[PDB]
């Protein structure tokens, strides 16, 4: 979507996964859906180096509408956001943060909230970009497929109508089975900043494997349409949470890099370990997210040994590798070289490795080299041309 | 196996899901199946904590084995094993700890080493014991169902034969379906102290579900098999290695223990995180697995909510319950009573949660109780009744 945001894949935090549909403010006040769980996630936005490393967008989702005034406006669960969306944008752009929020072309949310029907887009785009909302996640519950082909289109031109850019993040081929001739590609790209193509993320390693799965089938529909602007969205990172082990936080984290996908935590920030902080804050993974050029990475080898690997070309000649092992044994001395990798010619090369930081220089195309990859685990390079 | 062995289900250390057929040690010393491995780990079970706490086996799987002799007798790898195997018994046995070892019946062991054909399996029980082996687990690779059928009743009687106890752990019906009518679990429990019934673990969710949900799925057959001298086993613990988060290790403990499963562990106990040895030495936890009475636990309870709730009946009127959540979202209250779970009236309980310490009072079969469960994880509960702290302190001895 041409509105000049999102020219690198948008970081930051989702309510969804971790805090789910939780209202129950009464008995679980510290977890509900609520002002103070948005205004506490921003503080620690803030304060914990998130801004800072990129995490910029903080995202309401699912659950937080009340009703609809007696002008149709959409209004906040008065209980839940006492002081109102403004205040929480407000207050969010307070600590240089932006706000998302959640809405559903269709009659009702997924969880049975006030849909924003046809003829509620305009008002609703109008309600939002007068709150200074930042983002907006349009989900696609409770739609027909051509509610949905009119409803994307003309919630976008009403989002650019009021002026203010507003991040456009769209549901609709996750509705549609993700893929041709039902999903028009083209046309997503021009319309909306981001996408979801696929199922929901849910807190497993199945979950992970059947997303990276769905991806790599179909990369060569995906990989092409991906860029500046315009982002495919395999869906939430789950690191913080607990369904991953270590190896398998560190797997998501490289290889949703390595997609050129969102960087949208959805952990409890309050209490998130040093360890899972120290994944999401990498700097040179997020460096990598971040390349300009926004080329999605390929599974470019599958070997019997059940060791795949994955590479992103980068800005500046530079190029990111990721073996992965889908092994279920114990670690795997993987040995290779950059020439059976497909890089051709007479180029020397130096690897950082990114989560150890350990350098590896002087690799030639024919330079025997091997790495130890643990089970449900990957290593990752960055890998540069040097003199 | 009417032995005098395994009263209770074995609990120590086996090298299979961990370290599997490694057998470079010219490239990768440290983490090779050889003596130095065993020895290592002999260490670190005699020091750290691990034999103290009923951790007594060290078990010898598959990858071992040089050849045989020109009598027929097996050898180990003498570039792996070069004091031999008596040596490294001696060694084991000299921290308190017992040896396991591992053969095939059939022509070939599953990694392709010499088999323990039919007409070698009491020239290899004699050699065992000979060695002084303290176990052996005995694979079904490369046979037919006919060899299994003469082969395993084969061996127990032969390692009977030798003289010396060597608890056996019988692969036999995981090559069967594990089911009847192929299987004949009242045979199996009469030849065999412990039996594979099932898949072999592999270090992911997903095995310990797949593993979980056969057991409970057959778990009207499965049940009332295992006891004192016969149990069940579900294969090794992964705790300590890469596949399983945080909760589900403390899951897969748990549900092991309310299953009556040997407490087998495969792990680089060198290295392993104080987080999980934390798990595999929970006193509580291993007091219930323990449990002199023997009785395998059962699934009792499945909600819409994806909570399960699974029993083991236990010594002096008590009780573990394990509530496990299936869920991939996050942290569920589950809001239950003791009378729903098909506790019956009258009697008060106290609990106390195996991994927090905390304990309960005043439940009665009809108070409404709630317990946080995190996805892919449990809250155990040690059950008993508050009249069997005050008769345990009420019990009048003599001399004789
Ligand atoms: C509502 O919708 C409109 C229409 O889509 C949006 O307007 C577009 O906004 C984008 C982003 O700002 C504009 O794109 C930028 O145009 C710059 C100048 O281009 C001129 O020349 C071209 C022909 O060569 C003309 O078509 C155009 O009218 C301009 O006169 C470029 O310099 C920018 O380059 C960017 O990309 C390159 C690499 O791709 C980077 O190197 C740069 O750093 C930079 O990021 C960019 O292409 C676009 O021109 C606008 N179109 C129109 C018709 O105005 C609104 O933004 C949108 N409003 C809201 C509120 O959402
Ligand atoms: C080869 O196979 C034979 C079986 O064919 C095995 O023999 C069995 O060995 C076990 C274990 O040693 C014996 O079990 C023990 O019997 C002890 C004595 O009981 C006898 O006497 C009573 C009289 O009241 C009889 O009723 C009974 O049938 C026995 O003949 C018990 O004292 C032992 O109790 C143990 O467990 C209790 C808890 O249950 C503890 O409190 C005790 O401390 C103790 O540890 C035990 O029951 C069994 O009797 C033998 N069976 C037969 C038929 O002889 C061999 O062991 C086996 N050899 C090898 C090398 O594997
Ligand atoms: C969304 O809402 C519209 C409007 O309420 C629904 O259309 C009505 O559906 C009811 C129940 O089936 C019918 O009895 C009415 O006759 C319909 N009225 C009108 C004016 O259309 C529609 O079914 C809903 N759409 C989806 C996709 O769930
Ligand atoms: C184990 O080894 C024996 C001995 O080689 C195998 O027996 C042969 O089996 C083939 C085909 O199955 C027959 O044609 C021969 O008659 C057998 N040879 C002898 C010398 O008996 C046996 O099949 C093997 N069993 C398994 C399960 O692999
Ligand atoms: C790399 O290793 C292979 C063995 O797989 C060897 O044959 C080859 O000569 C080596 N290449 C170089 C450039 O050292
Ligand atoms: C337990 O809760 C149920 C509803 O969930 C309620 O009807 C019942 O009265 C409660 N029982 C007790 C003993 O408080
Ligand atoms: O109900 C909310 C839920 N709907 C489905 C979406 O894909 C999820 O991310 C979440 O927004
Ligand atoms: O090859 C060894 C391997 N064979 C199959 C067994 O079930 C495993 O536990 C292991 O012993």
């Amino acid at each position: 979507l041409d509105n000049g945001l999102l020219q690198t894949p948008p970081m930051g935090w989702l309510a969804w996964e971790r805090f789910r549909c939780n209202i129950n403010c009464d008995e679980d006040p510290k977890n509900c859906i609520s002002e103070q769980l948005f205004m506490e996630m921003a503080d620690r936005m803030a304060q914990d180096g998130w801004r800072d490393m990129g995490y910029t967008y903080l995202n309401i989702d699912d659950c937080w509408i009340g009703g609809r005034d007696a002008s149709g406006r959409l209004m906040p669960d008065p209980k839940r956001f006492p002081h109102g969306i403004p205040f929480l944008a407000d207050y969010v752009h307070s600590l240089g943060l932006k706000l998302g929020i959640y809405a559903d072309m269709g009659n009702f949310t997924c969880m049975g909230y006030p849909g924003t029907t046809l003829d509620k887009v305009v008002q609703d785009a109008q309600t939002f970009a007068e709150w200074k909302v930042d983002m907006l996640k349009l989900d696609g519950c409770f739609s027909t497929p051509e509610e949905r082909a009119q409803g994307y289109p003309k919630m976008a031109a009403a989002l650019n109508a009021t002026g203010r850019p507003i991040a456009f993040s769209c549901s609709w081929p996750a509705y549609e089975g993700g893929l041709p001739p039902r999903v028009q590609y083209s046309l997503l790209a021009d319309i909306c900043n981001l996408w979801r193509n696929y199922d929901d993320i849910q807190d497993s390693w199945w979950s992970v494997l059947s997303i990276l799965n769905w991806f790599v089938e179909h990369q060569d529909i995906l990989q092409p349409v991906a860029g500046p602007g315009h982002w495919n969205d395999p869906d939430m990172l789950l690191i913080g949470n607990f369904g991953l082990s270590l190896e398998q936080s560190r797997a998501q984290m490289a290889l949703w890099t390595v997609l050129a996908a969102p960087l949208l935590m959805s952990t409890d920030l309050r209490t998130i370990s040093a360890q899972n902080m120290d994944i999401l804050q990498n700097p040179l993974m997020i460096k990598i997210n971040q390349d300009p050029l926004g080329i999605q990475g390929r599974r470019i080898h599958k070997e019997k040994s059940l060791i795949e690997v994955y590479m992103r070309p980068l800005s500046n000649k530079a190029s990111a590798l990721v073996f992965f092992s889908c092994r279920t044994d114990m670690p795997y001395r993987y040995h290779s070289s950059l020439g059976q990798l497909n890089f051709t010619g007479s180029v020397i090369y130096e690897a950082q490795d990114v989560y150890s930081g350990d350098i590896i220089s002087g690799l030639r195309d024919e330079t025997n080299f091997t790495v130890i990859i643990n089970p449900s685990g990957v290593v990752m390079w960055y890998l540069y041309p040097i003199k």
